[PDB]
């Protein structure tokens, strides 16, 4: 859906600091990604954006920055269970981690809160460590940016979602 209003959307308010860093911290680009893993449109975003990014990760150029938002909707609090998966420590791990959640979205997406913990255990191999101050981290600056909803990516002014095309992503990069 249009949902976001880009004009609401205060891009000054987001940080390069709270979330899961991939690639170099000196990279010139800062992409700073809004999204809750039991989310499509994150899903969707997450896949046709994978190539272009890990090239753009390789070559120096751009710093993901991802921001595991966790949200009120009742399907996408299976999501927030799923973010307190992710180990910080590890970010090229992490990212593994979130491609293998995406591509089993449905599989745990329509569980219990308590069986989509017992998925990530047993079939994802994962181990509980929610960060607490790191998830009301993200709620406060999704808040203090008016980003309610997910995906939402941002680099520097240029406010989008899952709707980029990669033409359009790749003009964003590089300005």
């Amino acid at each position: 859906s249009n949902a976001m209003d880009i004009s609401v959307i205060d891009a000054t308010k987001v940080n390069t600091e709270t979330g899961l860093h991939i690639g170099e911290s000196n990279a010139p680009v800062k992409m700073i990604e809004f999204i809750n893993v039991r989310c499509p449109y994150c899903r969707k975003w997450f896949e046709e954006s994978e190539e272009l990014l890990a090239q753009s990760v390789k070559s120096g150029k751009v710093e993901r920055i991802i921001k595991l938002f966790d949200k009120e909707k009742e399907s996408l609090q299976r999501g927030n269970v799923m973010h307190h998966y992710i180990d910080y420590s590890a970010p090229e791990q992490a990212l593994s981690a979130l491609h293998k959640m995406f591509a089993t979205q449905d599989e745990w997406g329509n569980l219990t809160l308590e069986e989509v913990a017992t998925y990530a255990e047993k079939n994802l191999g994962l181990k509980e460590q929610k960060d607490a101050t790191l998830v009301s981290a993200v709620i406060a600056e999704a808040n203090a940016a008016h980003i309610q909803f997910v995906p939402t990516i941002i680099i520097g002014e240029y406010i989008f979602d899952e709707s980029v095309t990669e033409e359009e992503l790749r003009g964003y990069i590089e300005k």
